[PDB]
Parts: structure tokens; C-alpha cells; sequence
């Protein structure tokens, strides 16, 4: 008689803590995740004992457990977008068994971003309002942290919303070094004076519309891409938009006007010849330094939002 007293889905954001109440009427419990294609056993718990998942040690536990023995509440800590998924409360007693399941989801992304004053040009104040022009808002450190424990590797630093300075590595190199040497982590410059100009990490929480490509024979100019989409009954897309466009899975092989003069587009397959064997948003600059966008006369394809 294993329930959990919750609607389904659950939706929090990232880098939050959650907390799923699971009740039941010597006994076994079991937590488990179910996302994709793939189960993950997060803990086992019986005898006043917990095993848990060891990449997921400190990360999640059961805090009324054993004290309250019928109460399998799970907590999990510094939510991830893959801890994403069907939560299971599962409990044996003996022979019998039965389980309750909770859908969770882990809104929102994290992402750098080069202003079109190009690098190190964000002051604490217009860093903050780059990514409101970008539908986001400025980063805070536990985004952060969540995202780097997602995989972001960004070698670029940039403006918090706890004015601090960061960025995450996980693979040290000279140039990436800072503060953690060859250890892997979250790097920080500390809390930095606002007049200082680095790049910044913006937070998209969620959007309403959908991102799609509008194209043509011979391209578009931005000022024509800005057309187009308008004259489609939409608008330019924002660079955070299609970074909440790809993390749903959205691929297109061609570069791309954005609302913010910006040329990107998105990659969900690893191919050669299509992102250079690389996933996420890639972004096309002017200067092989990462530095420019290019000339708004150039031509390319438009990504519009609804
Ligand atoms: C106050 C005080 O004192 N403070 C303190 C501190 O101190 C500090 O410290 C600091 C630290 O931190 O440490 C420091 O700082 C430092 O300093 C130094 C000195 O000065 C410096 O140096 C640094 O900086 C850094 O550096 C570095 C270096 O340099 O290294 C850098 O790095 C970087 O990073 C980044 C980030 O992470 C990265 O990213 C990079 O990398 C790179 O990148 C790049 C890019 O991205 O770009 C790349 O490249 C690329 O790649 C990709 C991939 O692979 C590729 O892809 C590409 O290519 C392209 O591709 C494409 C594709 O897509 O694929 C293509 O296209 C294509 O094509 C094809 C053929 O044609 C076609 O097919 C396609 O299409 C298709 O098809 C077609 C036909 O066919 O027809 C058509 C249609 O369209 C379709 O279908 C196409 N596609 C399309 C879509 O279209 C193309 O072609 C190509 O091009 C690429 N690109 C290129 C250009 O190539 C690369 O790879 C990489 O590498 C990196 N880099 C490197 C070099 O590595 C960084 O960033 C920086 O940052 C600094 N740091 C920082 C952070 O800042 C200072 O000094 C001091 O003071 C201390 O520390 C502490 C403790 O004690 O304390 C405090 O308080
Ligand atoms: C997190 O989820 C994203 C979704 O695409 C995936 O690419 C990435 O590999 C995942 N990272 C980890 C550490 O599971
Ligand atoms: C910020 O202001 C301080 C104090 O006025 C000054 O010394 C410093 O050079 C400025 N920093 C930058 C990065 O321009
Ligand atoms: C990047 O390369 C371009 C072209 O050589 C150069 O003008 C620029 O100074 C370089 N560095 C930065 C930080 O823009």
C-alpha cells in the first residue's frame, strides 16, 4: 500500500532541492529513476540501513528514515535536467511488493553567452540585462553548479547572480586553470567590484512557443530574417529560446539569424560534418577567437518563436 500524496507531473526548477513523501502500510525500500530508455537505482533502504547510488552519494537520502520506519520520503539535492523522470517508490515486505510513481521535471537551462560588444564587455549591470534580452535572467551559483554537474564545460568567465565571477571546467588546461588547479569544478574569481567586464551565464526558465526555422532560396539578411519571421506571425527568436529548443531535442545543420543579431543553431546528433561532432548550440563569430558577431548583411537562415 506504497502511495505518494502528490499530483503528477512535478515541475521545479533547476538547482533546487526536492523532496517526494512516500508512505507505506524488516520492510525494503527501493528509489529508483526512470528516464529514457535507461532505470537507474538511486537507493536500497532496509534495516534501519540505506545503500545508496554511489554517484549519487550526499545528493540524495531519506531523512525520516529509519527514525519514522513507514516513512520512505526521498530528498534530492542540486536538481539536474537529468534528474529528470518517473521517481518510483518501491517497498518489499516478504514475498509481497508494491510500488507509486511521481513524473518529475527539472525545468530550465543554463548558458553562456559573448555579448555583441563582443568578450569581457559585461559589467555586473549590462550583464543582467543581456540575458533579460535573451528571455533569462542572471545565473546563480547553484544553476550553475547544477549544470556543470550536468557536463557544461565553458572555459569563459562570467557574471553571477550573486555578483561573483565564474566558470565551469571539467577538463583543466592552461588558460582554465584558476582557482581549482587540475582539480575539476566550478571556478570563481570571488565576489568582483560591478565595474568589472567579463562575459555572463543567463538561466532560461521555461517558454510558452515553439522555435522552427524559416528559409528561403537565397537567405536571409538579419534585417530580412527579422521580416520573415514577422511576416510568418512571429517573431526572431532569442538566444535563450533556442537553447531551451535544443535541450527538447531540436537539430538543424544551418547556421541562423537570432533576435539578438546573433548566428547559432543546433546540434543533437553528434555528426562530423554538422557541429564538429559536438552537442549543444553552436555559435558562428567573426574572429576565430570567438569574437564578433557577424555583419548583419551576411546571409542566413531565420529562427523564429512563435
Ligand atoms: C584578478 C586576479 O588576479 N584574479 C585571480 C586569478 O588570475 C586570473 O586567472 C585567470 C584564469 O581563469 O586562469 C586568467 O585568465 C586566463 O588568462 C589567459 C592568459 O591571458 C587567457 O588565455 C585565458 O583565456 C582563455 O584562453 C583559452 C585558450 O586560448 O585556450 C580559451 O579557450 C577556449 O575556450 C572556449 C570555451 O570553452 C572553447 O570553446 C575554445 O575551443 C575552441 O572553440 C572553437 C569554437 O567553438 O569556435 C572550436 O572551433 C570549432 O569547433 C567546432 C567543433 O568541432 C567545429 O564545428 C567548428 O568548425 C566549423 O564546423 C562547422 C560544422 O558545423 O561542423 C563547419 O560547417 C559545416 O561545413 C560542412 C562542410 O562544408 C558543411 O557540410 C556543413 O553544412 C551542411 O552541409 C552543406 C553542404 O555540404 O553543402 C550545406 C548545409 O549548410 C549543411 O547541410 C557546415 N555546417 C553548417 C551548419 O553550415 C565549418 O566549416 C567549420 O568552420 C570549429 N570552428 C572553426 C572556426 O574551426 C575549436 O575547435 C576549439 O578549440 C577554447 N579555445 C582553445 C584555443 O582551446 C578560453 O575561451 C579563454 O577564456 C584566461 N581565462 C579566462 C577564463 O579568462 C587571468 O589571466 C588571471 O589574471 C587566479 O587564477 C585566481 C587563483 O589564484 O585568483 C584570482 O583572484
Ligand atoms: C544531461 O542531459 C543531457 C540532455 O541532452 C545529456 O546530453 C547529458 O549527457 C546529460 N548529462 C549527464 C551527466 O547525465
Ligand atoms: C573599477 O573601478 C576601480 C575603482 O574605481 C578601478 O581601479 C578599476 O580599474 C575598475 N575596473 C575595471 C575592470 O575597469
Ligand atoms: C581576436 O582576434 C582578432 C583578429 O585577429 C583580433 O582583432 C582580436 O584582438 C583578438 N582578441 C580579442 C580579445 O578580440
Amino acid at each position: 500500500s506504497v502511495s505518494i500524496p502528490q499530483p503528477s507531473p512535478l515541475r521545479v526548477l533547476l538547482g533546487t532541492s526536492l523532496t517526494i513523501p512516500c508512505y507505506f502500510i524488516a520492510p525494503r525500500i527501493k528509489w529508483s529513476r526512470v528516464s529514457k530508455e535507461k532505470e537507474v537505482v538511486l537507493l536500497v533502504a532496509t534495516e534501519g540501513r540505506v545503500r545508496v547510488n554511489s554517484a549519487y552519494q550526499d545528493k540524495v537520502s531519506l531523512p525520516n528514515y529509519p527514525a519514522i520506519p513507514s516513512d520512505a520520503t526521498l530528498e534530492v539535492q542540486s536538481l539536474r535536467s537529468n534528474d529528470s523522470g518517473v521517481y518510483r517508490c518501491e517497498v518489499m515486505h516478504g514475498i509481497e511488493d508494491s510500488e507509486a510513481t511521481l513524473e518529475v521535471v527539472v525545468k530550465g537551462i543554463v548558458f553562456h553567452y559573448r555579448a555583441i560588444s563582443t568578450r569581457y564587455t559585461l559589467d555586473f549591470d549590462r550583464a543582467q540585462r543581456a540575458c533579460l534580452q535573451n528571455s533569462a535572467i542572471i545565473a546563480t551559483p547553484e544553476q550553475l553548479q547544477a549544470a556543470y554537474e550536468d557536463g557544461f564545460h565553458q572555459c569563459d568567465a562570467g557574471w553571477l547572480a550573486d555578483q561573483t565571477v565564474r566558470y565551469p571546467i571539467h577538463t583543466p588546461r592552461e588558460g582554465c586553470y584558476g582557482d581549482k588547479d587540475e582539480f575539476p569544478g566550478v571556478r570563481t574569481y570571488g565576489i568582483r567590484d560591478t565595474n568589472e567586464t567579463y562575459d555572463v551565464y543567463c538561466f532560461a526558465e521555461e517558454m510558452e512557443g515553439e522555435v522552427f526555422y524559416a528559409t528561403s532560396p537565397e537567405k536571409f539578411t538579419f534585417q530580412e530574417a527579422a521580416n520573415e519571421c514577422r511576416r510568418l506571425g512571429a517573431r526572431l527568436a532569442t538566444t535563450g529560446q533556442l537553447y531551451l529548443a535544443w535541450q527538447a531535442g531540436m537539430d538543424m545543420c544551418s547556421a541562423g539569424w537570432l533576435a539578438d543579431r546573433s548566428v547559432r543553431y543546433p546540434i543533437s546528433k553528434a555528426r562530423p560534418n554538422c557541429g564538429g561532432n559536438l552537442l549543444g548550440v553552436r555559435t558562428v563569430y567573426v574572429h576565430a577567437n570567438q569574437t564578433g558577431y557577424p555583419d548583419p548583411s551576411s546571409r542566413y537562415d531565420a529562427i523564429c518563436y512563435t
